[PDB]
């Protein structure tokens, strides 16, 4: 597990070129949540499992004081490099999100790009509990998650990446095995291959809300970058608002 | 909605011939639950949304004192007819399960064949609350639910039924539109057709346990007629045990 | 052929409830075309193969002087009924679009909802030629077209419609056989069924442009209700602008 | 079973319009087999399970003396009617092919259009045994066989036929349940529907040969109207040649 | 051909980890067959095409005197290694099963895991003939057989295996081309790949029986580890019982 | 782009072994066109984008005086090598087909195997214009084109090729991204991989005829190696006849 965040860390931004191309639209939505859902001015944000800091840097660019936390130093290495290149001041920390000990010191806490799926029910409750403890009164928690083999390609410099994704689902226990073979091709034909194989957890929007309402005064479920939920939306946002 | 239980009531057992052919194995499992999970002797059972009483009669046949409740008299008419023909004594009552008012008088309450899907979150909570009140200490609540067009046929007397089912899912709001066209063919080619169109709710096993855990001391999740849950099971059983 | 416009005419608006629900967004786009693409003020519009007048009435409601033409009186009957009920003054005429003889008297000519598909190459050229002759200098022609069995349902009063669609394509000759079985169910189960079976022609956006550029000074291809064309758009609009 | 040959007999030729359009191509092949595989002159032919006599009539028209045998009078009625209309002399008899008692009476025995699928292993042996008895030395036995829901349509006069086929396969016992809903639509929308539900047997080319070799000194397997078998052929022909 | 048994021999047990996890369940069934179908005591067993001896070892472990025969030394090397490690006495021989010359020497002869698919009709007869010669009166012959691209993965120590299977079928000649790309990934990304490309033969339960009945006084067809055959079983077992 | 014609040039004929195995039938058709459609005797032929010269050599072998032109020297190297080995005299030239300047000097111009797809509308017009100039009166222009991942394999010497193809279509702009991963496996498992990634253009038969009709007196559309077009043909041939 975590092959994507260690050995493939330097290729993460390449693999997720699309996610980056639309980070601005996503943070526009996040700021609307800060403005309409939060019950306090949002200035300091804790971005959990920040990875290479794609949304982290976008938030920083807009004036937020951001602290990013990630389990893997290989990912943080990339985030710090980009922050330095863009003259953005962000505090990047290594650590497990389940072990944070911040106490009512962030106006908002975020977890971007389906990361709640890495946690089972017990760990998710632990996470939400720690997030609630990290928030200032009226602060908000924001996290997004989604509803044979597929092949695609990207390119980093002279290296071409051919990626093949497939999944194995176990509905009864709400588990999903996400597999991704990444082949890195050099100009002369030499190849290197790495296999991502992570166990993920499947949750419905209602499930997350039920688990979250236990830690936040109010929880909202939104879809498709709008502060509303439509029947056919395919990506969801859970917004937890701390009592003020 | 409810076309299947009103206009098509007399055709229900024909449409669900398969469900009937395996009711004995299902009740064998239910008795195992009464034995291993219930904390009191099970004698009096309340079967909610009993329909034509397929599992209701099988329980009665084994000596249980059963009370069956259903919203539609058309379904109850079939249940009573079969009970009479089989010399089984069962009290069949018409009524909404959400309006029951029984108090500490049933050793076990059941709801067979995916009927929880007819209730949204709010009504499901209301249902579980009333079920808990109806149960006696150590009593158990048992209910089962599942994980373009598909056509199949059955026959009742001289009439042949061609059934076409299809679904429309709204994932965001966890809603499912179950559509079923039932064509009834007579020997001379004359046809009568009826459209079933019910709005159903989509729940995961974890989700139901969460909503139920609030009303029962303990809640268990089982699969495929075994007091355990395997990764690939496709039919689930939720068992609520009243504190004893 | 044309079963949908004769025997099923009174059910057309029911079958296409969705098309109606979004006619306002479509005419908003049409007016943007009038404003930005036309080289003259648009007041009088000829709506060819107007059917039940869905977009025809919407245009009339907005102040345009509209003339609607359709081959089938059964469709016009519906259009006139709705126009009268809404106090909209529209001149509805019966006739073949390939036989129009209007001479430079319309500011714009429209053909809505994939109707160019009913015409093969030769007839399409004839149509475009007649449309060009009907337009005032700087006027515009606007028409939209799209890129096992599928079942769905609608309802008109007490009647329920179960619709099954399937197609048979002949790529070599760019022909498509559009088939639709419409079953009309009455409350007591009695049913009436009609089969739509029309031969349609398949065209690419570039094909239509090449055929249209021969009759209009300038032709534009737009997609998805925007005066631009994106790689993945699935519905197209051809806009022909007459020399001014 | 047999609904297609009784209640739907008068619609058989309509449903199998294509099977008819290429009957000449098929008989050309059959004659090639008489000429190259038969070790005697073929004059008198016994066409088993002749149905509406589609190939039976084509043979007679070419000078062959043919006797057609079928279990259903409803099918023979159509065959005789066509034989009469085309002034072709053919002896059409009603009877079960498993009960024939002919002996050294025919130069060739045929069974067209996948009918062997109606007989299980035991009955197929009985049939082959009877066919061998009916043949004259050097005579030949010829029969063809192939390797949802799917909806299609046809038309007979003013009546339109909408046909929906689907199958249920039992691989272990090599059984196939072929279902076909035939809806007959009148111009005014009135409908008549019949359900075809036959149990068929699945055989591979190898199987048939192994079963036939026991009764014919020589058994050949051909495909796609050629006296050869290619790896990807999808329609097979078994030819049994009686010892001369 | 045979790439899986030569170049990939040391990876066979990894690729077929599941086939191994249920070897005990399979031998339980095999013993049931020895006990109920064999007309003599089974002590000495000949396991044809034994491979890495997965079932061979399970039999020996239960007291049977087993002789394993395989064409490839690379596979036997693995079997002997495991036999040694588990201190099991087994005589592993290299040789072609089509060339065995045993006579009235074994109480039972086995061929596990679909290997009959490697032989065409002619060679399958030769094999069955040899097996019959090798058996003692009342002895039994047992063999199982079943009814893309698909990608899956496994792991042996630090090496990860990504396997991609696809097939090319020739229905007419009942041939199957089974292709499998096995990519072996080292932790540093280095890769080794081998392509499995075997020609296999397609047989139905009926076929095998017809071919076997010629050499065994009694031939039975079973499915899903039970001495019975159900309509939907997908894995079959052929049991040949020598005349006693 | 062009990876297939540069780095993989020496593997082209192996990858397209099938295309080669049927070149004779294709040239048989081409000669029929020279005979029935050309209005002059065909002796000198210009084969544009000749590649490794598969059809080029077949034409030369039949006595035609051929000039082959290709953008990539790597492909021409293979063509010249084969011509030399087969003692065929052909003039192979390097160059862009869009830059040809031949005038009234070829009896026929050809472009085999879907190469028109490499040109957008503008370049295709430019190409047809230059082809017309290169032809002599009554001369003919002939070109053929077709109507997740798919894996297959081939072999060149000791090297095995596993090829995985997939496509990404942009219907609105009629663009297609043809992707092909070619993995070259050596006996010891070592691998070399190359990614083909070309942008292609999608045209219908009618569309090509429209663009061509502008440069040739007559243009014909044929399908499946016959001087006619059938409804279900999947490969098309466009034939331009210069006015004679
Ligand atoms: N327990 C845990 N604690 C901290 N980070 C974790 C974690 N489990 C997973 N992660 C981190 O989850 C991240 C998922 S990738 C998503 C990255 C980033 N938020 C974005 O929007 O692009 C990885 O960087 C991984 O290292
Ligand atoms: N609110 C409600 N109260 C009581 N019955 C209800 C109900 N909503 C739906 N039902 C009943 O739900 C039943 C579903 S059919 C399943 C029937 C039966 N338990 C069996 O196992 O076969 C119908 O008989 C319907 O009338
Ligand atoms: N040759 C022709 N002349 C006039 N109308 C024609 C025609 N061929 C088809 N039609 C008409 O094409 C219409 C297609 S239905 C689309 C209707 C309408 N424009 C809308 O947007 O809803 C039918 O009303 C049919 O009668
Ligand atoms: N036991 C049996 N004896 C005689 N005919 C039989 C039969 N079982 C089925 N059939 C006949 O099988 C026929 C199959 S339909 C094929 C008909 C015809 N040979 C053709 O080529 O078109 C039906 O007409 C049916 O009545
Ligand atoms: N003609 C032949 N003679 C002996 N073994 C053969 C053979 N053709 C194929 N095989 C062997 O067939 C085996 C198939 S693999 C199945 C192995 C083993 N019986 C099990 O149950 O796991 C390979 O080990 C291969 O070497
Ligand atoms: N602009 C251009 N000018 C010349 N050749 C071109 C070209 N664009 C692509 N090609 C050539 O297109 C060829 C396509 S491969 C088809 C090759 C050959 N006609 C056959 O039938 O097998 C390649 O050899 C490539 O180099
Ligand atoms: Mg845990
Ligand atoms: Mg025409």
């Amino acid at each position: 597990m975590y092959e994507l965040y260690t050995l493939l860390a330097e290729y993460y931004d390449t693999i997720y070129r699309r996610r980056i191309e639309r980070v601005k639209a996503e943070i526009d939505f996040v700021e609307e949540i800060f403005k309409e859902d939060a019950k306090r001015e949002v200035r300091r944000v804790l971005d959990l499992a920040c990875g290479t800091g794609i949304p982290t840097l976008e938030l920083a660019e807009r004036g937020y004081e951001v602290v990013g936390l990630d389990l893997h130093e290989e990912m943080l290495r990339v985030a710090r490099r980009k922050a330095k290149e863009r003259n953005l001041k962000i505090e990047f920390l290594q650590g497990d999100v389940l072990e944070i000990a911040f106490k009512n010191e962030f106006d908002a806490v975020t977890m971007f790009f389906s990361t709640i799926m890495y946690f089972d029910e017990e760990d998710l409750r632990k996470l939400f509990s720690k997030v609630a403890e990290a928030l200032k009164p009226g602060g908000v928690f924001i996290t997004d998650f989604p509803c044979g083999p597929v092949v695609w390609n990207e390119q980093k410099g002279e290296e071409k990446l051919v990626i093949m994704d497939w999944r194995e689902v176990e509905p009864a226990v709400q588990k999903l095995r996400f597999k991704r073979l990444v082949q890195i091709l050099r100009p002369n034909g030499e190849v290197k291959a790495f296999l991502v194989d992570d166990e993920l957890n499947i949750y419905t929007p209602r499930e997350v809300r039920l688990l979250a309402e236990k830690y936040f005064e109010k929880v909202k479920i939104y879809g498709n970058l709008k502060r509303e939920l439509s029947p056919n939306d395919m990506r969801y946002w859970i917004v937890g608002i701390a009592k003020s």
